[PDB]
């Protein structure tokens, strides 16, 4: 609610006039509580019995329009009943009508400002809610309200017409309704004017995302009712990663330490998954502790995991022209079950005439040893080893790996076993 003219303020703020001189009369009184009150009266009806007709106007000072598009007016007034006056069959009324006119400049100093020939626009005729003049303080004081269609010039005048009533204007209040600036739906909306055209019409208002918000792909919008309230919205922003709603649809606050928020929007932060920390606020993800990782496939809400330890309990057995390597699971799997194994083969030479200080050649196997499923990428703790030579001594190493350890190797954890093919000379004691 934004005031453009109030009679109960700074004593009246009055420069008004009356078209037929003496048509309206300013009479000042004391109101129910203590206060000087400028009021205007028109009761010519008690004059000549023909009346000779009544057309007595009362015009305001130029009202600046400030930004209002739709002016509301609130009148307080007494009206004397026609039954309670001299014999005034016909000529007496109990109503007055109400007008406005627009101007972009106050009325033309002294050289046009006898108005009344200017095009006045009618607003409505007003009547009292019944059951000279003068407010007695018996709450004969009627209150009525009306409003004027769109205001576009710099200001306006308002005029009052008495055509046979015994009237006492007591108070006038000219205002417009405004919608307050507000935080709604994670956005800010400005103070917004304007019914404009009248009661049903709305005025559309654009919002900006508050601290740490984004649109909801939708860029926000909110609508200003003709009485200053905010009718229903479209769109709205959402909070940002690392930020959660706070004070309710109204702001976004950073996650506290040890919490995070991966993603989109109006959703509270959640505490860090296993083996991660959020050392600081506004965390979008909790990084893993030293020695732990998250795989390609791991979302930020996954716990962090680690690479495996070495395979255990290597052993083997011969089956025809080939040899089967066996082992068991690592004692530490890092909290993931995408464990798979890799086997390396080495043919080792060694202790003969030269190189008596660790003299094993230990090259890798030839291209004629094909391991039965794969040699690399095994999910099972076994492999069949193909074409390895008769007395040549081999060494078979088994590496463990899982879905991290792309992420840091240190070299993969491993185990190996000395292996020699054939056996002879039965036991004699
Ligand atoms: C596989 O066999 C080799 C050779 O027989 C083993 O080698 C030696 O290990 C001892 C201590 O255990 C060292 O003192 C020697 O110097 C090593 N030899 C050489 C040539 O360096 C080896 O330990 C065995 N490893 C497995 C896993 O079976």
């Amino acid at each position: 609610e934004e005031v453009l003219l109030d009679t109960t303020g700074e004593t009246s703020e009055i420069g008004w006039l009356t078209y037929p001189p003496g048509g309206w009369d300013e009479v000042s009184v004391l109101d129910d509580q203590r206060r000087l009150t400028r009021t205007f009266e028109a009761c010519h009806v008690a004059g000549a019995p023909p009346g000779t007709g009544q057309d007595n106007w009362l015009q305001t000072h130029f009202v600046e329009r400030r930004g209002a598009q739709r002016a509301h007016i609130r009148l307080h007034f007494s009206v004397r009943a026609c039954s309670s006056l001299g014999v005034s069959g016909g000529t007496c009324r109990e109503t007055f009508t109400l007008y406005y006119r627009q101007a972009e400049e106050p009325d033309s100093p002294d050289s046009v400002s006898s108005w009344h020939l200017k095009r006045w626009t009618k607003v409505d005729t007003i009547a009292a809610d019944e059951s000279g003049a003068g407010q007695r303080a018996g709450l004969q004081l009627n209150v009525k309200e009306r409003s004027f269609g769109p205001l576009t010039q710099r200001g306006f005048y308002v005029a009052f017409q008495d055509t046979g009533a015994c009237l006492a204007l007591v108070a006038v209040r000219l205002f417009s309704y405004t919608c307050p600036a507000v935080l709604r739906s994670f956005a800010s909306f400005p103070e917004t004017q304007a019914s404009g055209a009248g009661g049903a019409s709305l005025v559309a208002a654009v919002g900006t995302c508050v601290a740490h918000a984004e649109p909801e792909e939708s860029p926000p919008r909110l609508h200003c009712n003709g009485e200053g309230k905010w009718m229903v919205a479209v769109g709205g922003c959402r909070c940002q990663p690392g930020y959660q709603p706070a004070r309710g649809d109204k702001a976004c606050q950073a996650c506290p330490r040890g919490l995070y928020k991966a993603s989109a929007g109006n959703a509270p932060c959640s505490p860090c998954p296993a083996r991660s920390h959020a050392p600081n606020p506004a965390a979008p993800v909790c990084p893993c502790l030293e020695g732990f990782y998250r795989a390609s496939s791991d979302p930020p809400e996954a716990p962090c995991t680690g690479p495996p330890s070495a395979p255990q309990e290597l052993w083997f057995e011969v089956q025809g022209s080939a040899l089967m390597l066996h082992w068991r699971l690592p004692r530490e799997l890092g909290g993931r079950g995408d464990l798979l194994f890799n086997v390396v083969c080495k043919e080792c030479e060694g202790r003969q005439e030269p190189a008596s200080g660790g003299g094993g050649t230990c090259h890798r196997c030839r291209d004629e040893v094909h391991f039965d499923p794969r040699q690399r990428g095994l999910t099972e703790s076994r492999v069949l080893v193909g074409g390895l030579r008769a007395h040549v001594p081999y060494i078979l190493e088994v590496q463990a790996v899982n879905g991290v350890s792309e992420l840091s190797p240190d070299p993969p954890q491993a185990a190996a076993i000395n292996v020699s093919t054939s056996h002879e000379v039965p036991s004699a004691v």
